[PDB]
């Protein structure tokens, strides 16, 4: 007869904040200044350069701490950065990961606080990454660069690793007045878009020196994914008319040639970029970001249909498998990366009309994370989703500190610290617009 008791969303937001503060205390105790905590053993690891940590998880956490009103914790992290974080290091850093995690994490912390030193450090790092773009006659970045010397390595790259810079670099250009950052990021994206096939698709794999594709596989998934996000995000952040056009053209080519149904559910397998023949049967969990991008570009019904494929994986397996075979619906791997893309899609679709269904689905995902990944000193990736209980690995990935706890808190809290109508998030969930003073 009566309804089951309605969710108290403010109480659930307070629980997310409590858990985030508890995890931060574990990082301070076991991994202070180090890149990642291993929260089962209570130890740390490096991410970018073995033996030369750069405070990765501390930097990733900063904007999340501020949004939650964890102000003492935020200021302790900012003060560590200002005293300790140098990028004058004789070692190789992966250009893509360094931009989205460290340049973006310093920019969101700068926008929250106003502190000039955080902008100075973001810009210093971007100038070291610029050497990877300058080493290509096409302006396509090499995958790795030595932060001190500018030496490059590995030009056999991909759309995500040449095309996930324009949000962070374009905000640098706005704040500093120097257009060079925006221009270098946009030039790399134009290169691959100019090489689209007659059916409107790009292959995912590209060589920085020849400028030619090195496979025939078009993908929406890993090695391509965030290129398509950053086309739309550059329209939203900068008003760039080329990027607005390109975002819509690329998505409608993918809907025409990659959207396929298997057992009644929508998937986007890999296809030959010229002929449209299917070339893969795998889909990763990370492809769930695309449900939210579909809604952003004006394809909400199709975005909700794709989200439903992942909702069915969550209801069936509890945790979404890291990879599935689309022809059967069954897992290709048993381990996970404590991945954030399902609540990413839920937040992006919820920002359109505030439909409470997206809150219900994200609450299932948060509660499942608490039931499976909680460890002695924080939250961990999984070894095997098929055992009962699910067995645990021993690592908290840096992106956990920027992404899913922020997504849950934004969905549940209605915080006055954010202007929800102006909110813009990077592919690492760094807030690049929408802070309100308080
Ligand atoms: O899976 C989370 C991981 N995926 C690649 C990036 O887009 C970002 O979401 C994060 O580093
Ligand atoms: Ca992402
Ligand atoms: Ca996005
Ligand atoms: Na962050």
């Amino acid at each position: 007869a009566s309804e089951t008791t309605p969710e108290d969303w403010k109480a659930l937001a307070a629980d997310v904040r409590s858990e985030f503060q508890w995890a931060w205390q574990g990082y301070v105790a076991k991994a202070w200044g180090k890149d990642e905590i291993n929260p089962v053993s209570g130890t740390s690891r490096s991410f970018f350069i073995e033996g030369h940590d750069l405070g990765l998880s501390l930097v990733e956490a900063l904007d999340t701490l501020w949004i939650m009103g964890l102000d003492a914790e935020f200021q302790a992290g900012v003060d560590w950065v200002k005293a300790n974080l140098s990028f004058d290091v004789d070692g190789n850093a992966q250009v893509f990961e360094t931009n989205i995690r460290l340049v973006g994490g310093l920019l969101s912390a700068h926008l929250a606080s106003g502190d000039p030193v955080l902008l100075a450090k973001a810009r210093d790092l971007a100038d070291r990454l610029a050497k990877a773009f300058e080493a290509s006659p096409h302006g396509l970045p090499w995958r790795y660069v030595n932060l001190r010397t500018g030496a490059v390595s590995d030009p056999e790259t991909n759309l995500a690793e040449i095309g996930t810079y324009l949000s962070e670099f374009g905000v640098l250009s706005q704040l500093t007045g120097e257009r060079k950052y925006f221009d270098m990021a946009k030039r790399a994206m134009r290169h691959t878009l100019d090489r689209r096939s007659k059916i409107g698709l790009m292959a995912a794999n590209i060589h920085a020196m020849t400028g030619a594709f090195t496979s025939r596989n078009a993908s929406i998934d890993v090695y391509a994914d965030s290129f398509y996000e950053y086309l739309w995000d550059a329209w939203a952040l900068f008003g760039d008319e080329d990027c607005k056009r390109w975002a819509v053209e690329c998505v409608d080519a993918q809907l025409a040639h990659q959207a396929k149904r298997y057992d009644g559910r929508l998937w986007f397998p890999m296809v030959d970029f010229e002929t449209g023949a299917v070339t893969g049967t795998a889909q990763s969990e990370l492809a769930a970001y695309y449900a939210g991008l579909l809604g952003q570009v004006g394809r909400k019904a199709q975005g909700d249909d794709y989200l439903a494929s992942f909702t069915y994986l969550q209801a069936t397996f509890g945790v979404i498998p890291e990879s599935i075979d689309v022809t059967t619906g069954q897992p290709r791997r048993k381990h996970t990366g404590l991945r954030p893309e399902y609540p990413d899609a839920c937040l992006n679709l919820w920002l359109i009309d505030r439909d409470p269904r997206y809150r219900r689905l994200a609450a299932i995902h948060y509660r499942e994370m608490k039931a499976t990944s909680r460890a002695a000193f924080g939250y961990t990736a999984l070894k095997d989703i098929t055992t009962r209980p699910m067995t645990q690995d021993d690592n908290c990935p840096g992106y956990w500190w920027s992404e899913q706890m922020k997504y849950y808190y934004l969905l549940f809290s209605d915080t006055p610290r954010i202007d929800y109508g102006q909110l813009q998030l990077s592919t690492e969930a760094n807030v690049l617009r929408g802070f309100r003073k308080v």
